[PDB]
């Protein structure tokens, strides 16, 4: 009925701010709108890894299945330049992890249900949004009623609240789509991240626990990637091979081979009366390591600072003139990554010992 | 009304790249203009010297002034990763050059008034345009006009252009501004490139002829930009020599300080119906040497090539039909810019000796 | 497999236009992606019902069920202004027809049936679509395959061609909903079609067939309309009579009450490389007859046009300089109707003896 | 550095109204200036009137020049539609004035001067703005510094404050241009507002105080507007008279005539942290009495009251919480005008005697 914060989206991102904001009292919802080598992961990095940590999480993740990667190596199918380095060279124990997102997401959901500020709503689709001066009304799909002095929402791009605050996401359709699969090489990977660049975008060889396992990341014109979904594994095989210049030896593919498509979501605003919005924005593909749940747990992380300072001082945690202080620093984080300025930062990021 | 197959709106490098880079197929272009360490330079890639040279004015922007860098070297102010090459380790002769970026328009606005199927027009501001069906008519402000096939907009962001074809860009602040100066530095450069990542974007030292001045690239936030184009040469100087981490020892600023901001400038649209833009889009930043006039002078090299086979082949230069093929490349190619995924290969290219 | 005009979209518009191109020897195809009175209706006006006999179904609706209003009654709920006149005081037989939305559908879905050019495909969402420069290719969702020379987009706001196309439609938020419901009221309507100005906009009473019943158009704040919509019949029916000055005595509500949003809808392109869209934009609400199916509808009679001529001419119907022709008269039109220019003209317009 | 309450951006009609209707509640204010028949005028509304009337410039208006109408006669080119009414037939004295904005415009001025805690500050261009928490930092062209608590865009457009604040509007073409000049008819106009609608929009005569003079807004095709804007007199008067149905029988073209764009300009904001805008969006042309400057006029007359009330209350006047009051209600508005629900309703407006 009457809550500080009510959390839109529990995935993974919504799930990482409920999580983080225990210990502060604030009351917060979540409303939502045994298994093999699930086919969606991301390169977590090293500020992801310690917010997975604060949050008490990251252990969990590592006893259930996580790949350690301690080196990089970057090439161009078409001229001479390389990346190559290692965690050593650096001072690193390691460069980042290779996690399925399920795992990561079981993580932080167990973790919600044991916060005891956290309700967590499991089937609460939103109908309505009433933006009060003093609080904000939601009615859920079953016509009940929830009462918040702030809503954030964590629901994919967030479409839905961002049409009723009239703060749109532009959006930018990257021309691509992306190839993900499980590969069997014959050579073993070695825990290197390896990722050639190309006409298309990239191709990325992210290493996983079973030493001859990658998980690939390829970008394509739509056209090629359906081909290359459709085709006969011998023709993917021998494809992939070529496109990856052999580095690791013949190419096996062991899952299901899916595409999707590669796009770009740019705000002008995360933040507006009694709203905050986290996990909706999308700027670069490369380095894969700085972006994807990546972004949104920064986003996440921030935006929880902010609301633990707001809170701790007695604060309105929905009011504008607060929530500008997280905006500015998204907007500020985006415009570097458009601008091509946060990549290499990322790209060259690890975990001290 | 004088006839020509191409109007190009614009007399800029870009504009006048086209013009040049047409010379040759016998299409009628028009051009109208709608308007020491020279302190705005660019870092001029390899693709941008091929281009060059096909239009014949690379030798005269060497013979002018230029400055050729061989090296380069990135670094992150907060951690140890770091990027340094040079052109002998891929096979390169040079890897690029600094040149200002008014001895480039001056060789190209000389090449046009050599190029016979080139008319320039100056000053000739649009008043008003007709899109018919086959061809275009144009009103110059002194009530003049001209019909053209084709009409190319390369007037900076071609606001107007865009807005009489309802096909508008959208625009994207970077939050940071660029402090650009020329700095003399206690070490040689050595005909390296550097540049340091930090809080605040890059910081960029791009070497000029004289073996101790560089021009740079700061980007810092715009009030911290305002306070370091203000401060005492004092101040200025031991900021810099901080933020580069000392990398050519005591540096001191022997220029103006100028400031301007950073954007974005992204489009759905690079054609329409006898309409067709180059120069105007803007993406990334980093690697310099891949934006900037670079990227409108591939736009240019591209359109080039379209119109002059259109042309050979007796098609309509002007019909979106055509000029679609154009605008799927530089789409293709703005996507993976902003994708992150074009950066990597800017920024190790360089020039082959043969 | 191989069709000259491709229809997305089997809705009013779409099959308006697929019924309009018979006779012109083109191949179309169209995908689709007993009974009390319904309660969505139109207000269709004398363009609209041109067209649909021109379309040999007009006599159809007239058959099934169709309300012919004679008169107009306009007025202000705060202030003096009133425009009343009848069709006689014009020289004309009527100034338009109520008429239920499904059944002008139906009409229009059997003459579709009875068109030797026409094949309807009833399961066929699209998959994807290929812009070629000869032809396009659009795969279904089954993966059968189809090629057309032009696509014609009729589904709704069109937002999935329109993106594959990058001609976003500008979304303007009306910040009002409608509340629409069967009246009884004490007073005959006369076949007069009434509408009262007021805070949160207009309110009108659409005459139906019997003599004692109207359909009713109720502009609300979205706050009002869900009270309205959730109150006792006895409070919805006293605040309707006072929000329309008691014209006809007492109301009755005789329906479910449904709400739906208020919406304007703005092309920049309504037509790109072998791409055509019809009935996605939308301006004025006032007057009611000017708009919805009419506005759709008048996109296809000029679609029709243009496509017929061309096809004469043994021209390709798919080529952006001759479907730009289309374009420019619909954003001249879309432009009058924002600049609150075309309005009059509709109020004022009826069928002639 | 100066530090005011409330530092309004552009000194024209609508930034003058906010100043002059601030006086009396004790708040500072800056205004920062940015930069015969007259043939710009302006059917001024009763709610017009009434805020005119409230600031005291209304008799200065009255007494210096201006046309009071009566009537309202509009009918359709193609059809037999027409509205015809008058004020008496309503209960009104009558049912507005054609204004010239000029006259309006130094009515305004004179009375900012005359306002105590008014300082107009003239030339006083923006070079940069800081928004922080608690005040806003505004930096002239000669570098000097001016705080305040809110700032309020009222220049044109607002687009350099809305870039600012990235809450930028969106354009709208509506594809033809107005005409406007000053015509001398046959037969008087008997202080009846007239209007007839046609294939490209409207032709309006709006009466001025010579008893044959009307003032007009003709929207025609951009192309149509120019060949009529450049046609002999005799071809433009034949032109204008049928286009009016001979409804005042012959026309005598007897000023320049001039011809602008029409556009609709919509916004999803209204204010944002220390930022409200006035004036910057338009939505209908027709009811000409409901929009232009009547539309900044009701921006204006709303502002005043939210700011007088927030003021009183002793709250934060540039936080975005009791700004988004102001918002919601221009918003409300803006979206009644483009679905054609507002029209009506200025359309038969007028004034009470009392
Ligand atoms: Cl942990
Ligand atoms: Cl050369
Ligand atoms: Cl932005
Ligand atoms: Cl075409
Ligand atoms: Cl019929
Ligand atoms: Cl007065
Ligand atoms: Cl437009
Ligand atoms: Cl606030």
């Amino acid at each position: 009925q009457s809550v500080d914060v009510a959390i839109v989206g529990g995935g993974m991102v919504g799930l990482a701010v409920a999580c983080g904001l225990q210990g502060s009292g604030l009351r917060v919802a979540v409303l939502e709108q045994n298994a093999p080598p699930q086919l969606r992961v991301s390169a977590i990095n090293a500020a992801s890894e310690k917010l997975l940590t604060r949050l008490g999480v990251w252990q969990d993740i590592l006893s259930r299945r996580a790949s350690c990667y301690h080196g990089m190596e970057v090439w161009d199918k078409d001229s001479f330049g390389h990346i190559s380095f290692d965690d050593q060279s650096m001072g690193y124990s390691h460069l980042g992890h290779i996690v399925e997102n399920s795992v990561i997401h079981y993580a932080l959901w167990n973790k919600a249900h044991q916060s005891s500020d956290i309700t967590l709503l499991a089937p609460a689709e939103l109908q309505q949004v009433a933006w009060g001066e003093n609080e904000t009304f939601l009615t859920l799909k079953d016509g009940s009623m929830l009462t918040a002095r702030l809503v954030i929402g964590a629901d994919g791009a967030n479409s839905w609240l961002r049409n009723k605050a009239d703060i749109p996401l532009t959006f930018w359709d990257y021309q691509h789509h992306a190839l993900v699969a499980t590969i069997r090489t014959e050579e073993p990977h070695d825990a290197v991240a390896r990722q050639v660049f190309h006409g298309e975008g990239i191709l990325a060889f992210l290493p996983l626990s079973d030493p001859h396992l990658c998980s690939i990341v390829w970008s394509l014109s739509p056209e090629e990637a359906q081909r290359m979904q459709q085709a006969s594994e011998d023709e993917f095989n021998r494809a992939l091979n070529i496109a990856f210049d052999n580095r690791l030896g013949l190419c096996k593919v062991e899952s299901a081979r899916q595409v999707f498509p590669l796009t770009g979501r740019y705000a002008r605003q995360f933040a507006s009366h009694r709203l905050a919005l986290v996990g909706d924005a999308a700027h670069t593909i490369h380095p894969l390591a700085g972006q994807g749940v990546n972004l949104g747990f920064m986003d996440a992380a921030e935006l929880i600072a902010e609301l633990k300072r707001l809170h701790r001082q007695g604060k309105d945690i929905g009011q504008y003139i607060y929530l500008r202080r997280y905006e500015r620093s998204r907007k500020h984080s985006a415009a570097l990554m458009l601008a091509g300025m946060q990549g290499f930062r990322d790209l060259f990021s690890g975990t001290n010992p």
